């Protein structure tokens, strides 16, 4: 961190800081200020023509505004020689990974109109015509392909800014390499910890700031999808029960499936250490006549197949719990809108609309279980640095 | 493989020919013979009381006799320590996955009536009640709870087979590591090379079965269901129209998301080679203090970062072929059917189903290129081993 960020110390404190100043001055009073005086419609088209209304080119503004500022109060006050990756750099993964989060909600949108056209042409043959449905996979295929420009030169932005990460800590380690050569477990703290850590470290913290950023924008329709689920299955009538029945099922995929799988970590690295184990017994006996007795082999082996016979039995607890939530999951969006579905409030075009927030809330919590490996791992590589 | 099937030479190969002999005594005729005699019943229900039926459980003893009859030939025949893992222990792994197959199938021929069930409800307030909803899901439990009760056993099986493959492999190079000492990287070979073929060639075994079966069970059904869809969007009708479509637009899922995507597996090789050349430095730097040098270090670096660029730009080529292919893939399904949805030829219960057979037929091309990559990543780790007697022979 020392080395491609500027003074760690205030830094990840100050952009915290500005950051709640910030959307304080936006989500919390302000915001239609500035909207006001350019005279922004409000209206945001469920069409790909969003992303440049004057809505939108608002927050641009104001976001590269924000930026430039943080910018040029640290382009002053301790300069690094990798400002322009390790602030400028991160400023547009932060905004690019909220940008695809925003073409999730067009999409999602979409699906409201489109099939209740399709649920239109159904009820009566030739009602709709054929050249109605094209011009809605023809709004559907700009908003995808702006989806298929970013994301590519997302994945090619961050491979590089996570690059220029190991170039800058090899130039930091290479400097002072008279001194570390000496120490145990080199040549690999220097060519195999530096990308393991940025690669890793980058891939969880685009992750977790993508769970909040989805979290944030499709909890919100979810409230207002709300208003025509009134009644559940078995519950009743319930305020809000869409939203509290999708947080509660969508922590299922992370509690109760956590829980049973909390002991997988701590069985696999005694498999491992069992492993290295048996690799020690093994590499001496190379090189001596004596170690690697068959006698003594056949312990190192009743060892390892011992703590994998434990890992497969523990792992079986955990499939029941992961494949009975999959399949159940398959029906549980539709089985909640069942009193609705017969009740007439809810249209073939919300019905899918409603399911399909369903997955993009569950695909947030589902970055604390899968994305479990990177939060361990992290610390796995920077105490060995 | 000697160390766990028998004589791999032949039963390896004398078991495809049993396969087909046992097929075409049942795909060709024979199957009927049986179905005719104890009646059967022809029909097949949508419930999960599909799995017990009388047309089911007479192919489960067809299937035990066919390997008993098999197994039996090669138990008196070239016995082998690993006979019961070797032989029977596989065959339970190809039934069980045929298995999950049909169980795919089943849930798929239960979105035809369950959707048009909503179709019903939605259409018209109260004309439906929940408690006719509660039972169309109640039979769809029932297939789920068979699914997760047999992919759990699944997985624990075959776990443990690829241990036993381990385990079998281990037995024959001990009391041999007297003679194989000597060879560079043994003990690397023996117990890391050893498990990883075994984890990676079940791998590729199930994925490419289980590609070719899921073609066989959903192939008929897309069949079937395009007579439900006469016509074509742009193409206009054409005779099999949907399946022809369904099966090109699969494949490139396969070709030109393969072809793009062909160089990077050599790219990688370099990167990595690089790499380790730069490892390679550094440790004999890290003995001798003039081997580093602030030269060379920096050098050998330079063609470390000049040969990642050259993976991230060919991949980016990858990246627009792979996520394009995708999004277009939410509304291709729907695409062919629009000629039809307009026309009221279809329902939604077909429209459902037919979307659904499409992803099942895309994730069979799917397992062909994840087969021939472990395949390939096989052939990598069977060298070693391959080469790994040189003493013994
Ligand atoms: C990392 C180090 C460098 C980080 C520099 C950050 C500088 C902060 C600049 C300002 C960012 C916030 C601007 C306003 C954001 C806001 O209001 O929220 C938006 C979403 O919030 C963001 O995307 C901001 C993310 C900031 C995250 C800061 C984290 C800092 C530390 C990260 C460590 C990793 C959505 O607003 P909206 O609904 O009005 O926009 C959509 C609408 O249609 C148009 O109005
Ligand atoms: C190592 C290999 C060990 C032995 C492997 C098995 C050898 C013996 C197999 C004999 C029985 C094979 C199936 C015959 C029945 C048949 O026709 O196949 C059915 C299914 O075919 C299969 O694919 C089943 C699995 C057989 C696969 C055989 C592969 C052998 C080669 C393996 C090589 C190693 C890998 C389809 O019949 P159906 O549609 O009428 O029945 C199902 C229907 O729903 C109700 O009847």
């Amino acid at each position: 961190f020392k080395s491609f960020f500027p003074k760690p110390g205030t830094f990840f404190l100050s952009a915290f800081v500005w950051a709640l100043i910030a959307v304080i001055f936006w989500q919390a009073g302000g915001g239609d200020w500035v909207a006001r005086i350019t005279g922004a419609s409000g209206q945001i088209p469920i069409s790909a023509a969003r992303f440049w209304s004057l809505d939108f080119l608002i927050f641009y503004a104001y976001y590269i505004v924000c930026v430039g500022l943080f910018a040029l109060f640290w382009f002053i006050y301790s300069p690094h020689r990798w400002q322009y990756w390790s602030i400028l750099g991160t400023a547009l993964i932060i905004f690019v990974t909220w940008f695809l989060v925003e073409v999730g909600v067009a999409v999602n949108a979409w699906y409201a109109p489109f099939y209740d056209l399709i649920q239109t042409a159904l009820s009566s043959p030739h009602k709709v015509t054929i050249e109605q449905f094209y011009r809605e996979v023809g709004v559907f295929l700009g908003i995808a392909l702006i989806a298929v420009v970013i994301s590519v030169l997302n994945n090619f932005f961050v491979s590089h800014y996570v690059f220029r990460w190991r170039t800058a800590m090899n130039e930091y380690y290479m400097a002072n390499w008279q001194q570390l050569r000496h120490i145990e477990g080199a040549a690999q703290r220097v060519q195999e910890d530096t990308m393991r850590f940025a690669s890793t470290l980058e891939n969880m913290g685009v992750s977790f700031i993508n769970a909040i950023m989805t979290l944030i924008a499709f909890l919100p329709v979810l409230v207002t999808l709300s208003a025509h689920v009134p009644e559940l299955p078995i519950i009743g009538h319930i305020p809000y029960g869409l939203v509290i029945a999708a947080i509660v099922w969508s922590l299922m995929g992370t509690g109760l499936l956590a829980v049973v799988g909390i002991k997988l970590p701590g069985l696999e690295f005694k498999n491992q250490r069992v492993e290295a184990a048996y690799r020690k017994e093994l590499v001496y006996g190379e090189d001596d006549a004596t170690r690697a007795t068959p006698p003594t082999v056949r312990e190192l082996f009743s060892a390892v197949r011992k703590n994998y016979f434990r890992l497969y039995f523990h792992y079986m607890y955990f499939n029941i719990a992961r494949i009975l939530y999959l399949q159940v999951d398959n029906v549980f969006g539709l089985f909640l809108l069942f009193p609705s579905i017969v009740a007439g409030t809810i249209t073939l075009g919300l019905m899918t609309q409603i399911t399909n927030v369903f997955g993009q809330v569950r695909g947030a919590f589902q970055y604390l279980i899968n994305s479990w490996t990177t939060l361990v791992e992290l610390m796995s590589i920077y105490k060995r640095l």
